[PDB]
């Protein structure tokens, strides 16, 4: 609640469209027809349980958006994309919750650059 | 309510991935292959469709800074029809304004309209 | 050249695998990005181009080309800017299709140090 | 050079970015993130000798880049490639393998990549 209010601030202040979920993502940030879609986690490995992780891959893939995992941990914001997690045998998805992502900050650099997974 | 309930799970037979806002946010949110697609909630009162300057000015907002394409919802039983933002007058005051026979798009042609900027 | 040089030696510095496009290749057809690093699974790609009256302008065939080699390859493709100081990469996707198919950089891009980390940050692991 | 080009010919049709480059693999073939490298290099009497130096070059490549290296057959016919964990070090420190070591052929090189 907290930490995602904190993040729906930062992308507003950046010139993001930004809406909350009420399947669908926790937060939805639009910016020159460019789409993020950030789950939010909570941790020491990233887990996501198949029946979560399959409505938001379907959500990315209908949308057309960028799908990434947000990692909160005590002075850490970082974003995951969700294709470095690693799909487990019955369908769940791993990662450590120390693999490379981005902070808020490199999230935006992305956004404009024009890059996308 | 139930119109907009309607047109959530219309757009979600189409393969939108759709969100209703929990206002400066559109009503309805609905994204399809990269193609973003904002709809407001408007009743036709009197045969016009009023929209006061604050509500329009948040909603123009949040379109421009989505690079979205706005629509206002038509708050009506039976056929779906959502009115491109493009097609209201702006008053002297800030308000936006569509009279009687603006007519507004039915929901094929709506996902007609996004599938060409899908293809774009 | 020096500018080429200068990006290549500096990768390698960044523990990158460089490699330079041949010029047995290029061909107007099958080319191939002037500057390829590689980085445990990272793919880089770059194609220099020289700043003339102000834009970038890169031919239709040798864009489409690159932007091929890009998508097969699953990199991430540059502008590498044939400039003097600041190495300046310009992300493929900001470019603009022309009328004729060529593609254009108006005017700003990535420092080397930011296209590294974003990139890295982006895809490693 | 035939086999060369008929090797860099295929992986293509198979949607794969070659370049057949300028201590450097000979061919570098990308796809969906996934790198291959290739010193192509002959049989003698059914033997591929790597020399020490040009074989810790590939090597670092292929660990640097964090690509599959292989030797590709120069022979006649059927591609074969061995992979380089198959070349058994030498007194010398030099790489020897057998050309008949049951090397790739070329759909389980890209079966080796689709994984």
């Amino acid at each position: 609640s907290a930490v995602e209010r904190n993040i729906v601030s930062r992308l507003r202040d950046k010139g993001f469209a930004v809406v909350r979920a009420p399947p669908i993502p926790d937060i939805i940030a639009l910016k020159n027809g460019v789409i993020i879609l950030i789950e939010m986690k909570s941790r020491g490995k990233i887990y996501v349980r198949r029946e979560q992780a399959e409505g938001i891959i379907e959500f990315a893939r209908k949308s057309g958006g960028s799908l990434f995992l947000g990692v909160k941990k005590p002075g850490v914001l970082k974003f995951i994309p969700f294709e470095k997690l690693r799909r487990t045998e019955t369908g769940n998805y791993v990662a450590d919750s120390e693999i490379e992502g981005l902070d808020l900050e490199d999230l935006v650099r992305l956004v404009e650059a024009k890059i996308s997974r």
